[PDB]
C-alpha cells in the first residue's frame, strides 16, 4: 500500500506545514502538522478546555463508531519552544492520503498551551519521529508510520516541503519524478529517538565548503536551522548590518538585504539552501528589521535541519531494518 498527500505552508513565511488526516468513521477531516522531531499523533478535541480553543477544528471521538477509549491511558508532551498538550487517549482509524491504519492511537488534548490556541490553523500533530519517544502512559503507542511501515511497498515516507508553495508526503514510495540527480543516502542513529545524522560540513553563498561533522536531527516539525554558533556566525558575517539580538532572540538583519545561500553537505553531494528561502521577515509588524532562518543551537542541544533546510530537497525517511537519511536536490 501507499499514501500521498499535500503538505501546505499555514502562512506567507512558511512559519509551519499542515497535511489533512481523515480521524474516525465517518471521516473527521484535521490538518496535522506532519513532525518528523515527534512520536505522538495528537489532535484539538470535544474534551479541549473551551478557551483554549480559537478556530481550530475538533476530532469528536464520540461521533466516531470506530473510536475506543484505551482505558487509563494518558499523554503529555513538552516541545523545544515551550509549548506543550496532554490529555486522553482513543485508538481509530487513521488515514494519510489513500494510506489506512485501523486502531492507530489518536491522543485527544485535554490542555494545550497558548501557542497552540493561538495557531488557529493546526488541529494537531503526527509524530513520524520513532515511536520510542511516544508518551502515552502507561502503555507506550505506535507512531502512525510504524503502524504502517509492515504494509508499505516500501518502509519509507518522503518529504517534499515547498517554498511559498504547495509540497507532498509520500508514504511508501519514491516520486522519482519529484527531485533532480540522485538520492545521497547518510546514516542514522535513532539513540536519541531522532532521525539524527551527520552532515559532512557547509559553504556560505559562493564560499569554499568547510568539511567538518555537523550532528543534528532532520526535523520537519521546527521552522528554522539550527546550526553550532561558529557555523551560524560564519553565515551572518556575510551580511552587512546583520546582529545577534538579545531582546529578538536571535540574528537579525536588515529586510532590504538579499541574502546569500546555505549548503550543507549529505556525505559527498551538497544541497543548496537559497537565500530567500532564510528571511523570516520582519522582527515586528512595519519594522525594517527581519528575523533570520539560520539560528544558533548553543541553547538547544542539537542541532536541528528543520524546514528552511528541508524545503530546499526531497527527503527520504527510509525506515528499512537499518533506518537511514535520503537526500536529494530538486
Ligand atoms: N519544535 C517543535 C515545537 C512545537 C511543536 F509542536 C513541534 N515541534
Amino acid at each position: 500500500s501507499t499514501g500521498s498527500a499535500t503538505t501546505t505552508p499555514i502562512d506567507s513565511l512558511d512559519d509551519a506545514y499542515i497535511t489533512p488526516v481523515q480521524i474516525g468513521t465517518p471521516a473527521q477531516t484535521l490538518n496535522l502538522d506532519f513532525d518528523t522531531g515527534s512520536s505522538d499523533l495528537w489532535v484539538f478535541s470535544s474534551e479541549t478546555t473551551a478557551s483554549e480553543v480559537d478556530g481550530q477544528t475538533i476530532y469528536t471521538p464520540s461521533k466516531s463508531t470506530t473510536a475506543k477509549l484505551l482505558s487509563g491511558a494518558t499523554w503529555s508532551i513538552s516541545y523545544g519552544d515551550g509549548s506543550s498538550s496532554s490529555g486522553d487517549v482513543y485508538t481509530d482509524t487513521v488515514s494519510v492520503g489513500g494510506l489506512t491504519v485501523t486502531g492507530q492511537a489518536v491522543e485527544s488534548a485535554k490542555k494545550v498551551s497558548s501557542s497552540f490556541t493561538e495557531d488557529s490553523t493546526i488541529d494537531g500533530l503526527l509524530g513520524l519521529a520513532f515511536s520510542t519517544l511516544n508518551t502515552v502512559s502507561p502503555t507506550q503507542q505506535k507512531t502512525f508510520f510504524d503502524n504502517a511501515k509492515a504494509s508499505l511497498d516500501s518502509p519509507v515516507f518522503t518529504a517534499d516541503l515547498g517554498y511559498h508553495a504547495p509540497g507532498t508526503y509520500n508514504f511508501g514510495f519514491i516520486d522519482t519524478t519529484a527531485y533532480t540527480g540522485s538520492i545521497t543516502y547518510t546514516a542514522v542513529s535513532t539513540k536519541q529517538g531522532f532521525w539524527e545524522w551527520t552532515s559532512t560540513g557547509y559553504a556560505v553563498g559562493s564560499g569554499t565548503f568547510k568539511s567538518t561533522s555537523i550532528d543534528g536531527i532532520a526535523d520537519t516539525g521546527t521552522t528554522l536551522l539550527y546550526l553550532p554558533a561558529t557555523v551560524v556566525s560564519a553565515y551572518w558575517a556575510q551580511v552587512s548590518g546583520a546582529k545577534s539580538s538579545s531582546s529578538v532572540g536571535g540574528y537579525v538583519f536588515p529586510c532590504s538585504a538579499t541574502l546569500p545561500s546555505f549548503t550543507f553537505g549529505v556525505g559527498s553531494a551538497r544541497i543548496v539552501i537559497p537565500g530567500d528561502y532564510i528571511d523570516f521577515g520582519p522582527i515586528s509588524t512595519g519594522s525594517s528589521s527581519c528575523f533570520g532562518g539560520i539560528q544558533s543551537s548553543a541553547g538547544i542541544g542539537i542541532n536541528i535541519f528543520g524546514d528552511v533546510a528541508l524545503k530546499a530537497a526531497f527527503v527520504v525517511f527510509n525506515g528499512a531494518t537499518t533506518p537511514t537519511l535520503g537526500f536529494a536536490s530538486k
